[PDB]
């Protein structure tokens, strides 16, 4: 079988918590005011929910609203628990109220507003130095949450929010997000494609909050090379293909080795032989004012294989490619 893992940080963070910290099923909803809240605009509709524009009428504050939908069930309290648990954290989007909808009879999350412009055309318009700052901004998020025991498991440009008029950060949408406890093995349908980490794809259930690394990563590569996205599968399993096409199979192959992983047998007619690329292949003169020796070093620490391997996001933090950001 397949060999354990262990997260190198923040391991046993859970373990010496009260139970009612991590044990969400337990969780007792505290409820506020429907009426509170007018609805004014329909925004998006995810898998597990409808997210709405609001109005709070007591203070006129602009507010999210996100109606969650009867999914598989216990995700409702999972997702409240680990926004209580976060909540006043760096860049992590703060839950405001929670309240039952009087027309689904389900619970409604309400968010604080942030004022975010589209990362299809946001992106285009990041300087390097922008880039920078706001990977830092999302590291002080990820570094949060993973001290506090809690992978968010689907770490992608659309759960990022910038209000980049005023350099405002949040990082949204933790539905997904899980405790981490040594040993536990975690369903490895999460994520978006275009950022699951390896580890998902080769079905290796024994992951931690490295995954969000790979995502961050995924993301940078995309930002920094002007590429979106930068590992552009057309199902899971051309998806790491992509992946093997830039990082090689020989590393691929001495991954699933060490955890003594066998892949899905289907890759033998569809994953061939590829060498390692050096990162300057995607280099050219329309990304070329987003590279930097530092950047591709740290995108190199990140996009790795072996879960273990990546940095941290404490160790990411310390990278040179972050000296040029004031702090």
């Amino acid at each position: 079988g397949p060999v354990p893992s262990r997260a190198r940080v923040y391991t046993d963070v859970n373990t010496h918590r009260p139970r009612e910290y991590w044990d969400y099923e337990s969780h007792v909803v505290e409820w506020g005011n429907q009426d509170d809240y007018q609805l004014v605009r329909k925004l998006g509709r995810g898998k597990y929910s409808e997210v709405f524009e609001a109005i709070n009428i007591t203070n006129n504050e602009k507010v999210v609203v996100k109606i969650l939908k009867p999914v598989k069930k216990k995700k409702i309290k999972r997702e409240i628990k680990i926004l209580e648990n976060l909540r006043g954290g760096p860049n992590i989007i703060t839950l405001a109220d929670i309240v039952k909808d009087p027309v689904s009879r389900t619970p409604a999350l309400v968010f604080e507003h942030v004022n975010n412009t589209d990362f299809k055309q946001l992106y285009q318009t990041l300087t390097d130095y922008d880039i920078r700052f706001y990977m830092y901004e999302i590291l002080k998020a990820l570094d949060y949450a993973h001290s506090m025991g809690i992978m968010h498991r689907d770490v992608k440009p659309h759960n990022v929010m910038i209000d980049h008029e005023h350099r405002k950060l949040r990082l949204i949408d933790w539905g997904l997000a899980e405790f981490y406890h040594p040993g536990q093995e975690y369903n490895v349908r999460v994520a978006s494609r275009y950022f699951k980490g390896p580890e998902l794809l080769v079905d290796y259930q024994m992951y931690d909050y490295s995954l969000d690394m790979w995502s961050l990563g995924a993301m940078l590569a995309s930002m920094i090379f002007r590429k979106e996205p930068f590992f552009h599968g057309h199902d899971n399993y051309d998806q790491l293909v992509r992946i093997a096409k830039v990082l090689g199979t020989e590393d691929l192959y001495d991954y699933i080795d060490k955890y003594n992983i066998e892949l899905d047998p289907r890759f033998n007619d569809i994953l061939g032989r590829h060498s390692r690329k050096r990162w300057e292949r995607f280099v050219h003169s329309e990304n070329q004012h987003l590279v930097s020796p530092e950047a591709l070093d740290f995108l190199d620490k990140l996009l790795r294989y072996d879960h273990q391997s990546r940095l941290t996001a404490r160790e990411a933090m310390e990278h040179p490619y972050f000296y040029t950001v004031v702090k």
